[PDB]
Order: C-alpha cells, then sequence, then structure tokens
C-alpha cells in the first residue's frame, strides 16, 4: 500500500499551454519523497492530480497498480492524508477535531495517538484539556499547535499516503522539535510526499524529484544529485553563507 506511479503525465488547467509535461516517476511503498523546485514549477499541480482534483490530459496515474480514475473517490481520499503549514480546524472540542478521520475510536485511543505524536502535553495545558472548545477554527492556538493537531488527526486516520508541508518554523524551539518528532512518527511505514524546503529533509529523502517549468529535470537521492552541477546544485547552494533568516530552509523553495 502506498505505491504511486505517474506515467507520461501531461496536464494543463487552461488546456492551452501545458503546466505539466511528460511527468514520469515511481514511488515505492513507504518511501519519503521530496518534491523540490521553485514556486510554480509543478509541485502543486502534481499533488492536485494525485488528490484527483482534476484528471490528466495525457498518460496516467496509478495508486497501488490501479488507475486513480478507476478508484472510488471516497476510498481514494480516505487513503490520502494532507498536512499543510497553516492548518484550518473546526470549532468544536479538541477531542472532536481529533476524532475526524477516526470517529469510532475510543477516548483512550485518541489520547494514545496524541501521546505518540507529542500533542498530548499542550492539549493538557489548554483551559479544559481535550474538552477545550476551539472557537473561530483554532484562532486561540498557535500555528505550530494547530499543525500538531492535524498531525495527530492524520495519525488516527492512518492513510497509506501522506502529502505534507514542512513543519512551520515560526514556532518556539520546543514546539518545533515537538512537531518534527510528531511528523517522523506520522510518516513511519507510510509513503510520504513532502513539498520540501528544509535542508535536512531534502538530504534524508529516499528520493528527490526536481521540477523546473513543469518538467522533471533531476531525480535521485541527494548524494547522487549533489555531485553534478545542475539545477539541484543551484537550489541547494542558493543560500550558502548568506546570513538571514531561517537557515534551516531554502527560501527559494517556497518564494
Amino acid at each position: 500500500s502506498g505505491e504511486i506511479e505517474f506515467k507520461n503525465v501531461w496536464f494543463s488547467y487552461d488546456k492551452k499551454k501545458p503546466v505539466l509535461k511528460d511527468i514520469t516517476f515511481h514511488i515505492k511503498p513507504g518511501q519519503k519523497v521530496a518534491l523540490v523546485g521553485p514556486t510554480g514549477s509543478g509541485k502543486t499541480t502534481i499533488v492536485n492530480l494525485l488528490m484527483r482534483f482534476y484528471d490528466v490530459d495525457r498518460g496516467q496515474i496509478l495508486v497501488d497498480g490501479i488507475d486513480i480514475r478507476k478508484i472510488k473517490r471516497s476510498s481514494l481520499r480516505s487513503s490520502i492524508g494532507i498536512v499543510l503549514q497553516d492548518t484550518i480546524l473546526f470549532s468544536t472540542t479538541v477531542k472532536e477535531n481529533l476524532k475526524y478521520g477516526n470517529p469510532g475510536a475510543t477516548d483512550e485511543e485518541i489520547k494514545e495517538a496524541a501521546k505518540l505524536t507529542h500533542s498530548d502535553h499542550f492539549i493538557k495545558h489548554l483551559p479544559e484539556g481535550y474538552e477545550t472548545v476551539l472557537t473561530d477554527n483554532g484562532e486561540d492556538l498557535s500555528q505550530g499547535q494547530r499543525q500538531l493537531l492535524a498531525i495527530t488527526r492524520a495519525f488516527l486516520a492512518n492513510p497509506k499516503i501522506l502529502i505534507l508541508d514542512e513543519a512551520t518554523s515560526n514556532v518556539d524551539t520546543k514546539t518545533e522539535k515537538s512537531i518534527q518528532a510528531a511528523m517522523w512518527k506520522l510518516m513511519e511505514g507510510k509513503t510520504s510526499i513532502i513539498i520540501a524546503h528544509r535542508l535536512n529533509t531534502i538530504k534524508n529523502a529516499d528520493l528527490i524529484i526536481v521540477l523546473r517549468d513543469g518538467e522533471i529535470v533531476e531525480m535521485g537521492k541527494h548524494d547522487e544529485l549533489i555531485q553534478k552541477r545542475g539545477f539541484y546544485y543551484e537550489l541547494f547552494t542558493s543560500q550558502y553563507g548568506l546570513v538571514v533568516e531561517k537557515e534551516a530552509a531554502l527560501e527559494v523553495l517556497f518564494q
């Protein structure tokens, strides 16, 4: 479970000038894949097609050997889990938010998962704990904490495919290490597609897919790509020695 294949995929929203051109790659079950490339390189569109917000104009996409066009839509969506950088939540208790993705779970199973994903602690400090109402869709919580809940939520849902933003950096250091431990736990034994901009996650990915102008221009592990002086090398060194501000991430991979 979690196998993903794009075979000669072409796509355009306009049906005028293509956005994606001959996208071809294969992901083995349980791999961690970094999609890297500047804004508008095709990252978003690849993920939009995998979630089947649109069908491809040419080629095909397979999830575990089956064309996604032939998969029941509710079964495709519930087998894919997304965590964004700026998560939106529902205006109920913390417990109820977590219980999306697994409504049938017991109250203890919720706490176990929240424990396994390092969000239990901050939840307990909320004025009413797991019963705390998250008014205005999580307004009171910090961006990191909302991301924490989404991770625990997705952990409960146990999808076979994860589509992930990197952890937010506009967080306290304690919460960041917390989020990263939580994401590692979430990714365990699952196929993970990461819209990557952190050096560390790009360096440790099982596979890097480098996109430029809607095409794959390099594909492989960091050690392979870094010894040729192509586009990846340019992205990786674009910040080298430059002072500011968030040294962990390549700024050109989201701006």
